[PDB]
């Protein structure tokens, strides 16, 4: 029984996508620095690609996760997830999403300059082949599927990293 990898979900204060928090206890016994990137493993076997941060009101075996990370890890509050680091994870050359369109009317206009662009300079987010995420944008959030990434299947989207979408 035990295992010092295996923890409980948990509702996050963090809102960024991108983020996971851990006790700093577990983050130094799981050998891990604020930064570094966590391959997340849930039911269905849907993985995720996470950043990792010292949270100090989380309890040692629980993991603090937005839903848009518990979503595409299908899971929900006190479920089990598995955790590793990430250390072979690349900056992306390439990456292909979709924008998913909910509503009739569609969206307009300029998706790369309205939301991407905004959502992904800064942060060096770590994604996934078939991660869904939500901009909150101007006038209403989007969301996007990861349609591909290359290299696949998982990448950081660096300030160099080409991004395509669908009618752009
Ligand atoms: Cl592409
Ligand atoms: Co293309």
């Amino acid at each position: 029984k035990n295992r010092p990898n295996r923890l409980i979900v948990d509702e996050a204060i963090n809102e960024d996508n991108s983020v996971v928090s851990l006790s700093q206890p577990k983050m130094d016994e799981l050998q891990l620095f604020r930064g570094d990137t966590v391959l997340l493993k849930g039911k269905k076997r849907r993985e995720a690609v996470c950043i990792v941060l010292s949270d100090d009101t989380c309890s040692d075996e629980k993991i603090r996760m937005n839903r848009v990370v518990r979503n595409n890890l299908r899971v929900r509050l006190g479920d089990v997830i598995s955790i590793q680091p990430c250390p072979d994870v690349k900056y992306g050359k390439r990456i292909h999403v979709l924008p998913i369109d909910d509503t009739v009317e569609g969206i307009t206009g300029n998706l790369f300059e309205v939301y991407l662009k905004p959502y992904f300079l800064e942060a060096y987010r770590p994604i996934r082949k078939g991660d869904i995420f939500l901009v909150r944008g101007g006038m209403r959030a989007v969301e996007f599927k990861v349609v591909e990434t290359d290299p696949s299947p998982y990448c950081i989207v660096a300030p160099d990293t080409v991004i395509h979408c669908e009618g752009e």
